[PDB]
């Protein structure tokens, strides 16, 4: 028999190290009625079991596999008809790329793959694009019709606040409940949950778990304080180098704070996870691995939020508002006798523009490249440095021994890519949702600086939707079966981002629409010696609090109206 | 047959105006197998129908009664055994009045009456008393062990904030769900819902209803502004009369602002309800009368909240903090040439003490008398002015014609009291919950002025629990049946009261613990010419906002911990 004729619907990758037990025969005698082909795997000590299970012999086989407890993973392989349907769906998606994705395509994808995670993520992405289209058109109208007075526009800020609140409420109470109900209709067997949640006694005292989660709040506060302190130090060093330094090579030295922060953040994150996040999440004793992963994501988002949004917050709330104070004798009050300018300290009136352009254009491309091209380049470099870098080889020898045909080799290579290739890993809902929410946070907090940010985000999200759909449908390891075999944190992050973005947008429009900085917002030769903002810090803070309360009330009203429907 | 031997389980009071329709005769023919005795009622055109229904002929009889649509009300009368059990329960409650009520008594009461409303209210009252006991003991310890400086104690304020948050979270997520589950277990047929929710087509577009509710927010804001403006005017007039007036009879005139406010508030409420609350609640087109009543209560609580808490808020945030401004030339800047003092304006350093004592002691007794003794005195006075005030006469004619025995007269009088007497009306969950929540608001916002307030509230609540239990079990009109025949707003009010009380307690301790007013809080001959508070208004407002956020976070943590359990 050949693998192509068998047309496997499932692949069992298991270790054959225990040749004394001879796992292969135990695996064969279990499948007394369903035919299978077992071939050596990518590793020396692993083998693939290509099987043709159906609705009938699914539950007993999977119960035996769970009892066997030496199976690495179970892959619900896509049959020929399913692969052809998915390829047709991908080709249809490729056509009309400029047009917004249609939700009937989402229905078809959810019907075919039966994957609640992928369908939920792509539903969020489709809703995001559909809502970004009018936002992009309004941003273009504000940018070009209003001409020079496009920064910190009151009209744009009101539209942005209303759009943020309505989009968040609509997703939370109109579209996400729809998709959760439709995907719980399937609620099909998930192989990743199996062989990871066995002997689920549970009774883990959910109250004690919640109490243990609260015990991490001091640790999160401490590490956030350390990171924020180092970010402030790096910002101060950058300002010192660029403005009040008189060195020969200030152009080269201006990259030093960037290197320092981009080196300190990974090391701090490594220490954070190794010594606090992992041990304390273990101590929480979560019943399920999904809950433990959610807890780790919640703990780790404190660092990601600060690393993402602290620079712009610093620029817009500490640097520009308080830059005239550094002009005074504070500089001379603050040891190596480096050459420093003795003239007045003038703030960079275009610092926020450049920073937001980087964080909304260049950073998006950088993250896209890191998540798409970087793993493949790393794998290619590893193979170039050492041909058989893991020294397992076994591939050409397996081809010679098995005499596999072209289609057999294609299926074997697909399974090997599932097991080893980074792009073949299981679809990660958390990572994609995190990246989308970071882009959303940038857009809803700082887009009043540049009304074209929604348009950039729309184009980026169209391309990202196409690429992610291709990857999840064609390369990602399948997780769900067509037949039964017997968001959470990011919603809270979205709500917090919406409230914070409304607050920050309104406050930034308040301070900077009619400020004294030339060329900032709407329309003295010594403007930099006085307060650039025409409102006292008391007014700014009170206005921020008032806008926070107003936004919370409006979101509550929207949530009530949509929940009633 | 006699009514005593029949031992009625329910009473049907219906109009006999349509003698041509002979409502008595068809009401009789429906009850072909269940024996009944029909006697003329309290009115000339009403009659009582004493029946002995059971679980068998319950649904058909009630469906026929609903189709009849000329029945005034159906009273699930208490039989002799149920009445004796309720009397035994009341007598047991009377014993050990000093001890806190036991929850097994609540279980027995809910088993007997099968009334979810009464059981829910009495569960809230019992939990309130049980939580008030440690609060009262701590308040006594602060009052006596610390001796002086018991006002605005930091220890007492911290305990009060923690107690408020924990009590609210515990009720919302531990005790109320428990009682809601127990009372939905019965979920027995309610006669008040019947003959009021007939032809329930519903499909009333809940979203449109929620939108119409939001349309009242401008009206509530406008009427709250009018009431607050008149309260400020009355407070200013009272301050003018008491302090900066030199009339012969200032003792008499000091009651003028009280009369003005106590006259304006009822008239404003009457106009409010007649022209805005009632028409707009009708326009909301609620499917059920319960929802309409809840909407009316929500609209009317805006006036009640202001009328209850504005005076103390004025005293503690406008009068004492800003009293040194009045003694300036503002008084001479502000037309009848009345005799006014030209000396310095000194704030009443004991105004808040007297006001809180009134609102926590005298006002409680006044409200108790209004809700218990006033209706009976009004009825007695009405009967004294006119013996037959409605010119009944026909009750005596019924007594003479029927020749009812002693027990028959007792049952007939009980039904008449149900229909006419104010204390015989159906148990009003809304009114009792509103009074309890008003007392709770006083206690959790202003008890830092007097740590003995929890003890006063505990004694008042013990007496109120006894009186309310006696009234609801012995005098109130029954609403629920023993057999099946086929909180909401106040939770939000409780949460808002808890958050506001935490904010106000912390802020009051912040301002007044170390103020310059002599004899206020912990320890100059011209102190009244300077700022009594040692913190600027900016600090006070920022501290209030910070405490609000901290309290919201703590309540969210408590709610999560209790919801997990």
């Amino acid at each position: 028999q050949t693998i192509t004729s068998l047309d496997p619907n499932c692949v069992i990758v298991f270790n054959k190290t225990s040749s004394a037990n001879e796992k292969s025969l135990n695996v064969e005698f279990k499948r007394l009625n369903i035919h299978s082909i077992i071939e050596p795997g990518h590793d020396l000590q692993t083998s693939y079991a290509f099987i043709r299970i159906h609705q009938d012999n699914a539950k007993p086989l999977f119960s035996f596999l769970q009892n066997l407890d030496f199976i690495e993973s179970i892959i619900p392989y896509h049959d020929t008809e399913l692969s052809d349907d998915l390829h047709k769906l991908i080709s249809i998606s490729k056509s009309k790329i400029l047009e917004a994705p249609k939700q009937y395509e989402l229905y078809n994808l959810s019907n075919l793959t039966n994957n609640p995670k992928q369908s939920l993520y792509f539903a969020f992405l489709q809703n995001y694009i559909k809502w970004l289209i009018p936002f992009s058109f309004f941003g273009l109208s504000i940018r070009f019709l209003s001409n020079f007075t496009y920064e910190f526009n009151s009209t744009y800020s009101l539209f942005a606040i209303l759009w943020t609140l309505s989009f968040t409420a609509f997703w939370l109470y109109k579209y996400e409940p729809f998709w959760s109900d439709r995907l719980s209709k399937y609620s099909s067997f998930s192989t990743i949950e199996f062989l990871q949640d066995k002997q689920k006694a549970q009774k883990k005292a959910s109250s004690v778990i919640m109490l243990k989660k609260c015990c991490f709040i001091p640790v999160a506060l401490l590490f956030g304080a350390i990171l924020l302190s180092f970010q402030l130090y790096c910002f101060a060093l950058e300002i010192f180098i660029k403005q009040i330094y008189n060195g020969p090579m200030i152009s080269i030295l201006s990259f030093l704070p960037t290197i320092l922060i981009c080196t300190f953040t990974p090391v701090l994150t490594v220490i954070y996870n190794k010594y606090f996040v992992e041990p304390m999440t273990k101590w929480e004793n979560h019943s399920s691995v999904v809950n433990a992963k959610k807890s780790k994501e919640a703990k780790n988002f404190v660092i990601i939020f600060l690393s993402s949004y602290v620079p712009l917050l610093i620029t817009l709330f500490l640097y520009l508002p308080m830059g005239h104070l550094l002009t005074a004798e504070i500089r001379t009050k603050v040891l190596a006798r480096l050459p420093t300018h003795d003239s007045d300290f003038i703030i960079d009136t275009k610092r926020y523009e450049d920073q937001f352009f980087y964080f909304i254009v260049i950073n998006q491309l950088i993250q896209f490249s890191m998540e798409n091209f970087v793993p493949s380049l790393v794998s290619i470099a590893q193979q170039k440095i050492n041909g058989p870098n893991p020294n397992f080889v076994k591939a050409e020898s397996e081809i010679g021994k098995a005499q596999l045909s072209s289609s057999d080799m294609k299926i074997w290579s697909k399974v090997k890519s599932y097991q080893t290739d980074p792009w073949g890993a299981t679809f990660d809902l958390d990572a994609n949702f995190k990246k989308l929410l970071l882009q959303f946070g940038y857009l809803v907090m700082f887009s009043t600086i540049w009304p074209l940010a929604p348009f950039i985000c729309l184009i980026v999200n169209l391309i990202v939707y196409q690429v992610d759909l291709r990857k999840a449908v064609l390369y990602s390891k399948p997780e769900y079966f067509p037949f039964p075999i017997y968001v959470g944190l990011w919603n809270s992050v979205l709500v917090m981002f919406s409230i914070l973005g409304c607050v920050i947008t309104a406050t930034l429009t308040y301070m900077y629409q009619s400020c004294n900085i030339p060329g900032v917002g709407a329309h003295n030769k010594a403007w930099y010696l006085a307060n650039p903002i025409n409102h006292s810090w008391i007014n700014i803070v009170l206005y921020a609090v008032f806008i926070e309360h107003v936004s919370v009330a409006i979101f509550f009203l929207f949530s009530s109206i949509l929940k009633s429907s």
